[PDB]
Parts: C-alpha cells; sequence; structure tokens
C-alpha cells in the first residue's frame, strides 16, 4: 500500500513522475487517488475521463447518485467518493476552469483539500482541458499542501518543463 517509486522528490513532501495517473494508481495501491474535477463530476476527456474508463463507468455511475442527492460542487470544492479497483477513496476536487474566465485564486483552495489527507496520488489541478499555467499550479500546490503528494505527469513534454524550472 502506497508504494511510490520512481518519482522525483520537488520538496520535503511534493514528489513528481512522468506516467499515466491510472497505470500509477494500480501499481502503488494508494488509499487516496485525487480526480481534477468539474463542479458536475461529469467525467471528460484527461484525468476524470482515465480514472472512470478504468473503473468500467462505475465512478460515472457513483458519481451521478452524489450529484442527484447533493447538487453540484462549488469551484474550489471537493468530495470524497470510492476508489473502486484503483484505491481505497477518490477525492474529486474541482479547480478553476481558467478557460471559462474563473479565477485563478481558487487554485489555492483546490490544492487545500489535499492537506485532508496524509498521502495522495494526484494530478496536476486545471493544467490541461482547464487551460491555468502548469507552472502556476505547481507552484500553488507546493506552497500550499503539507501533506505527502505524488504527482503523475502523463505529458512529457510538460513534465520535462516543469522540471527543468523547479530544480
Ligand atoms: N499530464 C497531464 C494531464 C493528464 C491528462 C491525462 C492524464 C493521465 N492519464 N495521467 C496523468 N496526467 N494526465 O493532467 C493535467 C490535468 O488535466 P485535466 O484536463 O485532466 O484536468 P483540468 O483540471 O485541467 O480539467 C478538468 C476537466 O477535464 C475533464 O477531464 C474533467 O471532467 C473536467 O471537466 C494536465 O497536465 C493533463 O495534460
Amino acid at each position: 500500500v502506497n508504494s511510490f517509486s520512481g518519482y522525483l522528490k520537488l520538496t520535503d513532501n511534493v514528489y513528481i513522475k512522468n506516467a499515466d495517473i491510472v497505470e500509477e494508481a494500480k501499481k502503488v495501491k494508494p488509499t487516496v487517488v485525487v480526480n481534477a474535477a468539474n463542479v458536475y463530476l461529469k467525467h471528460g476527456g484527461g484525468v476524470a475521463g482515465a480514472l472512470n474508463k478504468a473503473t468500467n463507468n462505475a465512478m460515472q455511475v457513483e458519481s451521478d447518485d452524489y450529484i442527484a442527492t447533493n447538487g453540484p460542487l462549488k469551484v474550489g470544492g471537493s468530495c470524497v467518493l470510492s476508489g473502486h479497483n484503483l484505491a481505497k477513496h477518490c477525492l474529486h476536487v474541482v479547480g478553476p476552469n481558467v478557460n471559462k474566465g474563473e479565477d485563478i485564486q481558487l487554485l489555492k483552495s483546490a490544492y487545500e483539500n489535499f492537506n485532508q489527507h496524509e498521502v495522495l496520488l494526484a494530478p496536476l489541478l486545471s493544467a490541461g482541458i482547464f487551460g491555468a499555467d502548469p507552472i502556476h499550479s505547481l507552484r500553488v500546490c507546493v506552497d500550499t499542501v503539507r501533506t505527502n503528494v505524488y504527482l503523475a505527469v502523463f505529458d512529457k513534454n510538460l513534465y520535462d518543463k516543469l522540471v527543468s524550472s523547479f530544480l
């Protein structure tokens, strides 16, 4: 459980690896995997779609029940649902959609949700379909999260760019 290997250490508590988050989940057996979600938990073409496909759509069905019962999340908020076959829990976190003009300051609130869990496998929030500057997302993570976060960045071009400017 929580057996993370091959990650580069960025700070005392933040680590990064060039990998698919789904493949990492199957190897590391994490207590918590983080999804980069929207307020409707409608799992689209990035990390959310990859995680969902790996559960054979069970994540989406559970998400449909959560949303019908509780209504949409707020931007910067989160909820904990099952991790199905990938993890004990999935922490669904909503970063701001910068492509739709949502406030970038909400990325700090988004990463604050990680602080409620001792160890997480996670993606870089808002850095794909939501269009935020990935260098900013990584630095906000580093400056906000105090628990142990292992970031899986599937895009090798981006991984190399983040590592080169960070170290
Ligand atoms: N690298 C990388 C990626 C990425 C893509 C696929 C994978 C993978 N299999 N393993 C690891 N990483 N990874 O991880 C980052 C997050 O990008 P992502 O688009 O998921 O999140 P976001 O918060 O921007 O947008 C939320 C909306 O996207 C809908 O999926 C969802 O339902 C919401 O509507 C980007 O750098 C992205 O290139």
